[PDB]
């Protein structure tokens, strides 16, 4: 297993737009390509959220374990 | 849609490294051991380096993105 979570950042066109390792039970600096910094959250199920809305119609993937 | 979401997995099938990998170019994507990976994309999002892999390591695409 992983000690964080990959993270996609998808915009409303279901493109990404930034993508990071979020480390589970932390919080990550992960940017998105208009150079935002988003705060995201982790836990140990991989569920994530960040610590400000995110744009209409834009979500947060988790593709698999990541190591940091 | 001007890249493919790429992630580096290592031998353990963990993600070491992620970054978008521009469609018909070479674009540069860490590792979480600070090295740099040159990752070839075509417009299919098959993906390879320009470097070998460390043994065991594998490239996956994750869907488009944009640089």
């Amino acid at each position: 297993q992983g000690t964080g979570c990959s993270v996609e950042i998808i915009n409303s066109n279901q493109v990404s737009v930034g993508s990071g390792c979020a480390r589970i039970n932390s919080v990550t600096n992960i940017g998105d390509n208009q150079g935002r910094r988003w705060g995201v959250l982790a836990n140990s199920s991989c569920g994530l959220s960040t610590t400000q809305n995110l744009p209409s119609g834009w979500s947060l993937r988790q593709t698999g374990f990541c190591n940091a």
